[PDB]
């Protein structure tokens, strides 16, 4: 079976979410339903970034990074698969698992789900923390007529992001919600100090269990685990046919230039690269109360900005994320322009000023950092996506948090900008989660006072 046509490698890119949704047209868009979240952290990621940029790799850094990296992370990926969960999302720094089904079957699935975790601890027994949630969760697909962007939100979402802080290496933390709904009868945890959440240590099943029987019987809820003469696939993806209107909604979620690669119209080793960029990383943080009926309508809205600014400018959007109420929007520059630096912080000044008067959004708070990232496409072979990874991009990710309300920048942007120094005021320097020495932060304040 010939399984090589383009909306096969366009589904690659892709959640089984997406591929196999039936969304109408308009934007926002938004579904409910109930499943089990996975939320992966890998850290030495951006660590070892830098590592690779270093002359010992005799400009091979990329090409060898993004080797070592997808030989870790594709074995992440075949266990989520393998057990029937849905990869959403990847980012340098970890990925978004999630499993879909009827809310009477979360406690039978998240046993798989802790299974899963524990499998995936095995792989590196080079660490990985792993949180679990489960419980209501929410879609929003937002776009234009030729780019589409999703998340899931809701308290899932933010439960897997709480059991995200807690796990140190080695753990699997389950949430509050999900240490109630799950099958306490088979899971022995421990308390973790100051917190409702668990620590998972040991699934001891009961003499009569067979987990490969109850495996079996769970996959009959799940609507896409590959079964019949398709059992050997990772993916049912793979077996999808062409189809214009499918694959004409399905190519909007993806960059045109990994587009121009599925095209066979680029080398397919162009992508990988370290390379010069600056990152424009967009916080729009909404209140508590916010539900997703409102928030859904002014992310639309401030995307419609964000796009059409970043067009001028000539950015992308990288990735878009969202946890803690603050939706976020991971910008790139560059991969170039000789002034792309004063455009960045222009770019930044603009989106500041047209989303702080979106109304429902509280904050607007927007980091630019500028250096060597790595550009890759990250992943397994049938389920991977284009991402950008290095300390400069968690430092405009740190910034945008610590300095929320204003347009921050580091002093490679200050420096390098065409831009004259009265635009810009010096920050106190304060400690961030994981900065070694930032070195000075500026905000980028405008033209006049
Ligand atoms: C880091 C990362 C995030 C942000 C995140 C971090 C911690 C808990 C919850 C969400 C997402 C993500 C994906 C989607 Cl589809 N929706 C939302 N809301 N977030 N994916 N990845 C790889």
């Amino acid at each position: 079976e010939f399984q090589d046509w383009p909306i096969v490698r366009i589904a690659a890119h892709l959640p089984d979410l997406i591929v196999y949704g039936h969304f109408s047209p308009e934007r926002p868009f938004m579904d409910y339903f109930d499943g089990v979240l996975m939320f992966v952290d890998i850290s030495g990621f951006t660590a070892m970034t830098e590592k690779f940029s270093s002359a010992m790799y005799m400009d091979r850094g990329a090409e060898q990074l993004v080797e070592i990296l997808n030989y870790h992370i594709s074995a992440i990926v075949e266990k989520v698969l393998i057990f029937g969960g849905d990869i959403l999302k990847f980012a340098g720094d970890a990925l978004l698992a999630l499993w879909r089904v009827e809310r009477k079957q979360l406690k039978n699935i998240i046993t798989v789900v802790i299974k899963c975790s524990l499998e995936i601890h095995g792989l590196f027994e080079i660490r990985v923390k792993i949180g679990l949630a489960a419980g209501h969760i929410s879609m929003l697909v937002f776009g234009d007529e030729t780019h589409s962007h999703f998340l899931v939100i809701g308290q899932a979402v933010d439960d897997v992001r709480l059991a995200q802080n807690m796990a140190q290496m080695n753990d699997v933390i389950l949430s509050p919600n999900c240490w109630q709904l799950c099958d306490r009868s088979m899971i022995e945890i421990e308390s973790v100090p100051d917190q409702r959440a668990v620590k998972v240590n040991f699934l001891k099943p009961p003499p009569n269990f067979n987990f490969d029987e109850f495996f079996t019987k769970c996959t009959t809820f799940m609507h896409y685990y590959p079964s019949g003469e398709h059992k050997n696939l990772l993916r049912l993806a793979c077996t999808l046919k062409p189809d214009p209107e499918l694959e004409m909604s399905l190519q909007k979620y993806v960059m045109e230039s990994i587009l121009k690669q599925i095209d066979n119209k680029q080398l397919q080793g162009y992508l990988s690269e370290l390379r010069p960029v600056t990152i424009v990383f967009v916080n729009l943080m909404f209140e508590d109360q916010d539900k997703a009926e409102e928030i859904g309508p002014a992310i639309q809205d401030a995307y419609m900005h964000i796009t059409s600014v970043l067009k001028i400018f000539q950015g992308q959007i990288n990735k878009v994320f969202m946890f803690d109420k603050g939706c976020s929007f991971l910008c790139v520059f560059g991969f170039k322009v000789p002034d792309e630096l004063t455009h960045a912080l222009e770019c930044a000044m603009d989106i500041f000023d047209f989303c702080s008067q979106v109304h429902k959004i509280q904050t607007v708070s927007i980091g630019v950092a500028s250096g060597i990232v790595f550009c890759g496409i990250v992943g397994h072979t049938v389920r991977h996506e284009y991402t950008v990874i290095g300390q400069k991009v968690n430092l405009a990710a740190r910034m945008m948090m610590y300095y929320p309300g204003i347009v921050t920048c580091d002093s490679v942007t200050y420096n390098g900008s065409n831009l004259p120094a009265y635009f810009f005021k010096e920050l106190p320097k304060k400690v961030m989660k994981g900065v070694a020495d930032s070195g000075p932060l500026y905000q980028y304040w405008g033209r006049t006072e």
